[PDB]
């Protein structure tokens, strides 16, 4: 494909400092819907603001587990549906832990505000459009989670 090398070029700069880009990534999730702040239970606590989970080691851990997830993707680029049944059960345990599924198209925004935010002018329409497809893929495969 065409789009599967833009993704993987694209990604090339953020994959280097994935904590650091996360934490873009989800600055931007908590500043778009701070109601997924308390779904984040560690040590039975909740983070009363944003900046609270940015001081959580097991937060920040989270942020390089998605970042894990998203550089996966990546890999399989040509084809996700090897990653289908661990994305299915990723699924279920967020469905789990308490997330909606409507949240993931926020998640969605915020991954491609991180990506804008590092790429700047190489962030191409097409760059943008690819990254959708393929964040739209993966989000169709946790659905199947929380029951289709
Ligand atoms: C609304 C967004 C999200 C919330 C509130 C959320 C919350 C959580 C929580 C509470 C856990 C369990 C505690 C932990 O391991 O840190 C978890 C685990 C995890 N999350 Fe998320 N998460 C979100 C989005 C994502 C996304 C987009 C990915 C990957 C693309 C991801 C990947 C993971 C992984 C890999 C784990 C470990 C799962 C396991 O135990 O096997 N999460 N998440």
């Amino acid at each position: 494909r065409p789009e599967s090398e833009l993704i993987r070029q694209s990604w090339r700069v953020v994959s280097r400092s994935p904590l650091e880009h996360g934490t873009v990534l989800f600055a931007r999730l908590f500043a778009l819907e701070p109601s997924l702040l308390p779904l984040f239970q560690y040590n039975g606590r909740q983070f009363s603001s944003p900046e609270d989970s940015l001081s959580s080691p097991e937060f920040l851990d989270h942020i390089r587990k998605v970042m894990l997830v998203i550089d996966a993707a990546v890999t399989n680029v040509e084809d996700l549906s090897s990653l289908e049944e661990y994305l299915t059960s990723l699924g279920r345990k967020h469905r789990a832990v308490g997330v909606r599924l409507s949240s993931f198209s926020t998640v969605g925004e915020s991954l491609l505000y991180m990506l804008e935010k590092s790429l700047g002018p190489d962030f191409t329409p097409a760059t943008r459009t690819a990254w959708s497809r393929l964040y739209g893929a993966v989000v169709q495969a946790m659905s199947r989670g929380w029951d289709g």
